[PDB]
């Protein structure tokens, strides 16, 4: 159970984004139905009033929280991967529009899932804004918690992979458009019952055999990190 509080640009807190530039759901409950429209931007997908201005090559940091800002972030049990996608805002998340910028599942060195490192990072993970056309975009941050993913939700609705989905409204002002955005995948639709990484037993299978759901990271992505970029407690 986790939600996004807001974003930082180049290490500067943009302020409380909930229902302002984040299409916030009413609570931190997971989405589980792979075929639901809730898979796009969670249960309350509507235009919110602000869009955060960035430039190509900026560091965009998402900040997650559980109940209050800079708390335990997410229950330790919720081991799983983190991905970020982008789509043109015009689409409203509909159609074959989502392009993946970031994937982090399991770091073999540190023996930590992306979620374990997100807790240590005080809920902060970043992407570098790609060189796409100037304009209005949705950034979709997605956490998959795998602690009950041995079962499919489609067969046992008590269990299943849990999706924590947040869409931020981002405006890209300055860009050389050297990597125009290609066509992407649909949400709902990209993940099905047979997609790798949706059904997985974290208790019995070693984390090193985990494969994150496709699609793969676009070659125009400039990377990202799970790491604290600012101290929320200095505000
Ligand atoms: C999944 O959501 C779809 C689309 O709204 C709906 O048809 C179906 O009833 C849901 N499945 C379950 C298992 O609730
Ligand atoms: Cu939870």
């Amino acid at each position: 159970h986790t939600l996004v509080w807001g974003v930082w640009v180049n290490g500067v807190d943009q302020g409380d984004g909930r229902n302002i530039y984040i299409r916030s759901p009413p609570n931190n409950n997971p989405v589980k139905n792979l075929t639901s429209p809730d898979m796009t931007c969670n249960v309350d997908n509507r235009v919110v009033p602000k869009s955060v201005p960035v430039n190509a090559g900026d560091t965009l940091t998402f900040e997650w929280y559980h109940n209050t800002r800079d708390d335990d972030i997410i229950a330790s049990s919720h081991h799983g991967p983190i991905a970020v996608y982008i789509a043109p805002a015009a689409s409203n998340g509909q159609g074959n529009v989502w392009v993946k910028l970031f994937e982090d599942a399991y770091n073999v060195t540190n023996s930590t899932w992306a979620v374990d490192r997100l807790i240590t990072a005080h809920g902060q993970h970043s992407v570098v804004v790609p060189h796409v056309a100037p304009g209005d975009y949705l950034f979709r941050a997605e956490i998959i918690a795998l602690h009950e993913a041995d079962s499919l939700y489609s067969q046992n609705p008590i269990r299943g992979a849990q999706f924590y989905i947040s869409c931020a409204q981002i405006t890209i002002n300055s860009s050389d458009d050297s990597t125009p955005l290609p066509a992407g995948v649909p949400f709902p639709g990209a993940y099905t019952d047979s997609t790798p990484g949706i059904q997985f037993n974290i208790y019995t299978t070693p984390a090193t055999s985990y494969v994150a759901p496709p699609p793969s990271v676009w070659s125009g992505a400039l990377g990202g990190s799970i790491a604290q970029v600012g101290d929320a407690s200095l505000e």
